[PDB]
């Protein structure tokens, strides 16, 4: 059913269809340019502007305007309808979960005299994403992820998200020492990434992929008829979260094994943003679509022998043969019902452990449903309480806090 | 094979191995054993020293094995065995899992030691697991690590056979003598037996 908005928008025939925000940063991090690629729907003309101009609460700290227009790129040229536009900043405040300092971008289509036609605004965030000597790094910095896992569910409404419970959630992760939180395993309420910008919450995207009931879990994802639909579920996510400065880390899907469709994602990605890593767990967490290890509950000694896709020692995952990329648990510590046992394990090795830049847990919330007993009286229902079958019982709960939302021991 | 320089003494231990004018007689200590041992099969590495720490004389000494003789692969343990100077990453009586920090050269977990950033180079212990006297406990530990991780190539234990010397009662009955039983100071008593058996030699237990 239709579960999030419906909304009805207005453009002018002359229109700002698509703009870019991107950071650059000089090496002692003191020094920053905001380059804004800005896109029009176009009713072209010669006379009218873009100007895009930084604001810091009531003060504008940068502003540019320039004529439509892009540089050659090849021999036909460059794009008419397109415009390029990169801001100056000294000493900027940087963005970060501890830090927020969020930027206000304002973007707007004017004629040269001049009216505004249309004008667009948008949040940015001065930090920087980058896997060096095979560190995951933020602004210079080896972040260390103490993130959790979130579906969105409500025990009342289902999966309609609410803007109380968004900011209920948030509150309680940061109330909890968490930093980061892994929209599992589909692209969230577009509110919610505004919500980690002001707050300060990493953030991974994640495609809306995931075929594991397929045998094998690659039969679709390495089909190349099934590319097509595979590729709009990435890219049309990409082209909507890109802007956001929450965003950090961009997600293929999940288990959906491997096939060639995902190395083909991942490259496209990469491409088009290499702004943020891509990292996806299905093939061993260790294939060539992900830029992080990130194997699911991976053990910290022991290791799960597998045929095929073996899960190793977070320990000794490392120290395989050709290994530099960073390990970050996407999944870990099956918090259902009565858990968190030798969860000391794991953070006494992430902070031992340079390479070991933490996890995110599973999961966050109890995906339990509401129902009502003959009396009257509410009750938590799970599984197969709705007169399913066949059905995977309790394990739908495997949640931190109950869904009320009351904390778990 | 191992060369015959050991600088241990020195403040720092790198005092005469990073000196130009004492860089011709390490090498005559390094060139004559590689021209010596080259033929022989059993040998299968080449050592610089022990404890030297790490100097310019190393660099330039492990380049010339590596210019002569690429078959073997060249170690040395000083400057904390992660220098530009070994094959291999060789450290001493480094541990399975708690690692001793110290400054300048840490000796990092044979575990995390592997997983730095920028490391590829192999783990083997040129020395661990100190055989003195009633020891080798919890050495069940570190050949459980050798066998699950693959860069964990073993390693050499210290040591095979006590160092002890025989002297004689007035009796004329021999006696076992170590470190200052000869009148000798300053010395540096019962660390001279590290042995896994003992002089005779009787295999400890
Ligand atoms: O509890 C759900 C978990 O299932 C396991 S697989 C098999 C585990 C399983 C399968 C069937 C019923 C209950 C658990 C996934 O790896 C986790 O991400 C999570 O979804
Ligand atoms: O027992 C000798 C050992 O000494 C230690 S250093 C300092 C240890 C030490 C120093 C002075 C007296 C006794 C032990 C060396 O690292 C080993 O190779 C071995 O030679
Ligand atoms: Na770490
Ligand atoms: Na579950
Ligand atoms: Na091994
Ligand atoms: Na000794």
């Amino acid at each position: 059913g239709i579960f999030r908005d419906v909304s009805l928008l207005h453009k002018p025939t002359t229109q700002i269809s698509d703009f870019h925000v991107a950071t650059r940063f000089n090496d002692d991090f003191s020094r920053a340019v905001l380059e804004a690629e800005v896109q029009m729907c176009g009713e072209l003309r010669d006379y009218l502007r873009v100007t895009v101009s930084l604001w810091q609460g009531e003060t504008q700290v940068a502003s540019g305007t320039a004529p439509f227009g892009g540089e050659i790129i090849d021999e036909r040229g460059g794009y008419a309808d397109r415009v390029t536009l990169r801001l100056n900043v000294e000493n900027p405040k940087l963005w970060s979960a501890e830090i927020p300092n969020l930027y206000r971008a304002v973007v707007e289509l004017h004629t040269a005299d001049g009216t505004l036609i249309e004008a667009e605004a948008c949040d940015v965030g001065f930090r920087e994403v980058r896997i060096e000597n095979g560190l995951l790094l933020l602004n210079g910095k080896p972040l260390l992820i103490r993130g959790v896992n979130r579906h969105e569910h409500h025990p009342l409404h289902g999966q309609v998200m609410d803007e109380q419970t968004m900011v209920q959630d948030i509150l309680l992760m940061k109330q909890n020492n968490f930093n980061a939180v892994r929209c599992s395993h589909y692209p969230n309420h577009p509110l919610w990434y505004t919500l980690c910008d002001r707050y300060g919450l990493y953030v991974v995207d994640e495609a809306n992929i995931e075929t594991h009931g397929m045998v094998p879990m690659n039969r679709l994802t390495d089909d190349p008829r099934w590319l097509p639909a595979m590729s709009e579920r990435v890219t049309r996510m990409v082209q909507r979260d890109r802007n956001h400065p929450s965003v950090i880390i961009w997600s293929l899907g999940n288990e959906s094994g491997h096939g060639a469709n995902h190395d083909a994602l991942y490259r496209w990605i990469k491409s088009v943003d290499p702004s943020r890593p891509v990292q996806y767990e299905g093939g061993g967490a260790d294939t060539t679509a992900t830029d992080i290890i990130c194997p699911m509950y991976a053990r910290v000694d022991e290791d799960q022998p597998f045929p095929a896709v073996p899960k190793w020692s977070i320990k000794k995952w490392l120290s395989l043969p050709g290994e530099t990329r960073p390990l970050i648990l996407c999944e870990y510590a099956h918090a259902m019902g009565n858990s968190l046992g030798g969860f000391a394990k794991y953070w006494q090795a992430f902070r031992q452990y340079p390479r070991l830049q933490g996890g995110f847990v599973w999961d966050w919330v109890d995906q339990s449903l509401i129902k009502y007993d003959e009396n009257g009286n509410p009750w938590s229902a799970y599984g197969g309480d709705f007169g399913d079958t066949p059905n995977d019982r309790q394990f739908c709960m495997n949640g931190l806090v109950f869904a009320d939302r009351t904390p778990h021991p």
